[PDB]
């Protein structure tokens, strides 16, 4: 890297950040996400507008240095992070906590440290940390990678107007002590998609696939998919899409792709019998309870 301020980091490490972790994608808009409108408006207020207008969002309007996305898995918390970053024309730094403590154990400390320095250099910056519950919970390499990470977090709070936010995500927020939670002054519950969002997803996933799903069919798909996460929804569509494939048996080997039957609601009805929602009501009750004590969404 030509950056004079990163000449003291391993070239391999900077090279890593550059090609796997750092991205700039400013054309995602809000991506018409299945993400709830309440969350959407919150991180608009908590992140996007404080990044756009640092002059307005000061005093009590000032953004927190850390935001926690928590809830059931398969809600696409990562893509939300990516949108949020795009929304404020921030440099996106996408990293997984497993990657730090597994894939990249060797020089994990240097990577964490270099990540915050590159972030600091490319302001405004969003650092998205997947499955942050790992990092923040309490073999030996983990200790330093975590320590170094805690050091870096407390280090962002050494400059008021740096448009640098750490966005952590977890499917297991209960695994976070009074001290890990403190690092994240705002904590948004990302809920399972609402009925409207379930169908928007179906529609999204069906493009490029021949289907005869009507506007009325969607009502049905809604009642079929109560309790589904987005991921469950995707699994559903894939299953449904198999319908036209199975009907033709051995003809799949020779059939013209356009002569394959259209996906119908019947396919979804049948597919709903096969797919199973990933999270049970216990997990939901738990999230909801945690959200009551430490959450900030209404």
């Amino acid at each position: 890297r030509a950056e004079p301020t990163l000449k003291h980091f391993d070239e391999n490490i900077i090279s890593l950040i550059e090609s796997e972790i750092m991205s700039v994608n400013n054309e995602i808009g809000w991506a018409d996400v299945a993400g709830l409108e309440g969350a959407k408006k919150a991180l608009r207020e908590i992140v996007v507008l404080p990044f756009k207008r640092p002059d307005v969002f000061t005093g009590i309007r000032a953004p927190p240095k850390g935001v926690l996305l928590f809830g059931p898995p398969g809600t696409g918390k990562t893509m939300i992070g990516r949108c949020v970053a795009s929304q404020c024309k921030a440099t996106f730094f996408n990293i997984s906590a497993s990657s730090l403590t597994s894939k990249w154990v060797g020089e994990g400390e240097k990577l964490v440290r270099a990540l915050f320095s590159v972030a600091r250099l490319k302001l405004p910056s969003v650092i998205f940390i997947d499955e942050i519950d790992s990092l923040l919970s309490s073999h030996e390499s983990s200790r330093r990678i975590k320590t170094e990470f805690l050091v870096q977090l407390d280090g962002v709070n050494t400059a008021p107007d740096e448009r640098l936010l750490v966005l952590g995500a977890t499917n297991r927020p209960q695994e976070l002590d009074e001290a890990a939670r403190r690092r994240f002054q705002k904590r948004l519950y990302i809920a399972l998609p609402e009925p409207e969002s379930r169908t928007q997803i179906v529609q999204n996933l069906l493009v490029g696939t021949r289907h005869d799903i009507t506007n009325h069919n969607l009502e049905r798909i809604r009642e079929l998919t109560d309790g589904y996460s987005g991921a469950d929804m995707r699994q559903l569509c894939t299953e449904a899409a198999m319908g036209p494939i199975r009907d033709i048996g051995d003809d799949i080997e020779t059939i013209d792709k356009d002569d394959i039957r259209a996906v119908t609601v019947m396919d979804f009805a049948e597919a709903a019998r096969v797919v199973r929602p990933t999270v049970d009501d216990s997990q939901l009750d738990a999230y909801a309870a945690w959200d009551k004590k430490f959450g900030c969404l209404p």
